[PDB]
RNA sequence: CUGUAUCUUAUA
């Protein structure tokens, strides 16, 4: 009929009847309760509505678990709006629901159930302390369901937000870690490229690769920037690539014998597509003058294990030429590169890799090739024949001859 | 006589 204007009612003291709670550890409010630390099964969405008591039962278990199980999940349901507009009515109390140990779970319901609309309003609440949000173990979970579930654009203002910030200590963080791998694993590379600018510095680069954590955020963005199949057609990654692998192939020497950045020098030497110059270079740079020194280190072993593997003819002739006659015999013991790792605890992997390549490669097209790998591991043969005796009591020493009885020379 | 990681993937 004529203009009717309804405001709300205040309900200031009423907010506060919801701290009394019947345990110190559990944050019900009493009047939802078996007494048990369980909801009630007279309790409805509506009464939670009724109540103002949904923070109350997001910081719940049982009260969490009852919101995720009874959220509506079409966006167009009553309930869906009043709980929506409840979560998301204060900036703060969306940001501590999120950093909770049990409401995270129910943004992250809340992020399932949602539309393009509500994706609006969550975005813009995230992006105001982002990088806090996602260094917290609960939040971090809300940030990468959102980089999984938002519209692009979205997510790229949200990736985006962490632009100047210190990322190495994002990176190498037990938490962000995964939300920055969710990043370069899920958004197109255009959202995420003031990341490979962040790692054109080498040292950046070098404390985030010598890292349990930011070795694989770093395997995970190489192994973005190489997977592409449009090639000439354009080369934007290939550029973003090249300036990321500089500092690889730079610092190679460190990284290879380094607990864990090693895994990123295996990782470009295995993937052999855009990565295979940078692998031959690795092998150039660091590895070409230094296959002994390194095969005895527990960690650069493995580098010269995929290194054998990996590496074409050419390099791997350099390599086979270094340890069969690159270097002077020992002046006390007479003994050569390959006697030390016949009888070394990590190089004995070492020359069961080289036994591994001159046997496939044995079944070569090139016939020269297939000659070369096979006078290779002939050498290899008549150095473990003079070595059987010892070599036989050793497990090493027994796969490294029966390596040798299961191939054919012809 | 065999070799990396308490996340070779982490919240109720």
């Amino acid at each position: 009929a004529v203009r009717l204007i309804d405001l709300e009612n205040n309900a200031s003291f009423s907010k506060s009847l919801n701290s009394t709670t019947r345990s110190h550890k559990c944050t019900l409010p009493i009047w939802a309760g078996d007494g048990e630390g369980n909801v009630s099964d007279s309790v409805t969405l509506q009464d939670v509505l009724a109540n103002d008591a949904l923070v109350e039962f997001a910081t719940d278990k049982n009260g969490c678990r009852f919101l995720q199980e009874h959220y509506p999940t079409e966006n167009d349901n009553d309930v869906h709006q009043k709980l929506f507009r409840k979560l998301v009515e204060d900036r703060a109390i969306f940001l501590s629901l999120c950093s909770n140990m049990f409401g995270n779970f129910f943004v992250q319901r809340v992020l399932e159930c949602s539309n393009t609309e509500e994706q609006e309003i969550l975005t813009e609440h995230l992006a105001t302390d982002l990088y806090n949000l996602c260094l917290d173990k609960s939040a971090c979970r809300v940030i990468q369901l959102a980089i999984q579930k938002l519209d692009v654009h979205l997510a790229t203002r949200l990736s985006l937000e962490l632009r100047d910030t210190h990322l190495v200590r994002l990176s190498i963080d037990q938490n962000g870690n995964h939300v920055i791998q969710k990043i370069v694993k899920t958004l197109p590379v255009s959202s995420w490229t003031f990341l490979v600018d962040f790692f054109a510095d080498d040292d950046n680069l070098i404390h985030v690769c010598q890292d349990k954590y930011g070795c694989r955020v770093i395997q995970s963005t190489v192994e973005t920037l190489s997977t592409d199949q449009y090639a000439q057609c354009y080369q934007h990654r290939v550029i973003l690539l090249r300036s990321l692998m500089a500092g690889v192939t730079r610092n190679c020497t460190q990284l290879a014998s380094n607990e864990f950045a090693n895994y990123v020098v295996q990782h470009v030497i295995k993937c052999g597509d855009a990565l295979a110059v940078y692998r031959d270079i690795i092998i150039e740079q660091c590895l070409l003058q230094n296959l002994l020194s390194m095969s005895q280190e527990k960690y650069a072993s493995h580098v010269v294990e995929v290194a054998f593997e990996c590496a074409p003819y050419r390099l791997v002739a350099e390599m086979m030429n270094e340890i069969f006659e690159g270097y002077i015999p020992h002046p006390d013991t007479n003994r050569d590169a390959l006697d030390i790792l016949l009888f070394h605890q990590y190089g004995n992997y070492v020359v069961q890799q080289m036994i591994q390549t001159c046997v496939l490669g044995q079944n070569a097209r090139d016939q020269k090739q297939s000659e070369m790998y096979g006078m290779w591991l002939e050498k290899i043969h008549g150095r473990v024949m003079r070595n059987a005796h010892r070599l036989e009591r050793f497990s090493s020493g027994k796969k490294i001859i029966e390596a040798l009885q299961s191939m054919s020379l012809y």
